[PDB]
């Protein structure tokens, strides 16, 4: 008799976690479709809780800009939490640079300004709104069709000067981060937004420990398998700088000269 059950008419499954799925849901009454992440609800009190929370509270707040997906309503059932956020067409980048891969054919140097023009106009909206995602990878930037490119998965989220730090993906985690130093959180982002750019490039799967891992956060891009220009190869390794404060703001990369030619 729920509300999930009575408003919403599933159509696909679109993601799984430990104690959620995702589903492409029509809802009933307004005719649109949407992503409904629903999730095992936390026990009362836990920092459980509290970290489910704040992923309510940005989406919330973040919502309001063309590069974060919308967020619609949340809500708790009997033993479930319910997101429903905007629904991309054209899926995650994940999946795109997965087929890619297979055929040989990778985003453009054209492409790849404008994914990282894209995706730093979502983090410039994030850091001016007092919050880090603290989780840019392929899998949390969706498609919708020109292409648009939205940050998704908030689960990470915190305010910019948090003393307390939820880590995201280690193949994407700067050094600093990993060290417990919070100082320049916004340039976490940075950093993994560069090795995003670099996997849709047409990058080898990117380590998650190790020798090659520690080869990257000396500030070594991996390789490329494709011919780009000095200045953009070059914007992509002061993002990865083991200095943060040598990486560019998001501010500072949406008006980039090499970014120029990318702007809208
Ligand atoms: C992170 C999660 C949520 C967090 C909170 C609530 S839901 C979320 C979105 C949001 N927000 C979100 C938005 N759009 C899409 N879109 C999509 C995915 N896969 N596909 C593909 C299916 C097979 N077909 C064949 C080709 C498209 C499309 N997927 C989304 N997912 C997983
Ligand atoms: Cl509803
Ligand atoms: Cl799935
Ligand atoms: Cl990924
Ligand atoms: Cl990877
Ligand atoms: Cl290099
Ligand atoms: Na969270």
């Amino acid at each position: 008799k729920s509300r999930y059950t009575t408003e919403f008419h599933e159509l696909e499954k679109i993601g799984s976690g430990e104690f959620g799925s995702v589903f492409k849901c029509v809802k009933r009454l307004d005719g649109c479709i949407y992503a409904i992440k629903r999730s095992k609800k936390p026990l009362a009190g836990s920092v459980d809780e509290q970290n489910a929370l704040r992923e309510v509270y940005a989406h919330a707040v973040l919502g309001q800009h063309s590069h974060v997906v919308r967020y619609f309503s949340a809500w708790a059932e009997d033993d479930h939490m319910l997101i429903q956020n905007e629904y991309c067409n054209g899926g995650s980048l994940a999946d795109a640079i997965s087929e890619n891969y297979r055929i040989m054919s990778y985003f453009k140097e054209a492409e790849l300004k404008d994914l990282l023009l894209q995706v730093g106009r979502g983090l410039r909206y994030i850091h001016s709104m007092s919050l880090v995602h603290m989780d840019i990878k392929p899998s949390n930037i969706f498609i919708s069709r020109k292409v648009m490119f939205k940050i998704g998965d908030l689960g990470h989220v915190t305010r910019i000067s948090s003393p307390q730090v939820e880590e995201g993906d280690s193949r994407f985690l700067a050094n600093e981060v990993l060290q417990e130093n919070y100082t320049h959180l916004p340039k976490a982002d940075i950093f993994a937004l560069a090795l995003t750019v670099v996997c849709a490039a047409g990058a080898e799967p990117l380590p998650r420990n190790g020798d090659q891992w520690h080869e990257i956060r000396q500030g070594r891009l991996p390789r490329i398998p494709q011919v780009l220009s000095q200045e953009f190869t070059e914007l992509l390794k002061v993002m990865i700088h083991p200095d943060p404060e040598r990486r560019p703001s998001a501010m500072a990369l949406v008006k980039h000269s090499v970014l120029l030619s990318a702007s809208r």
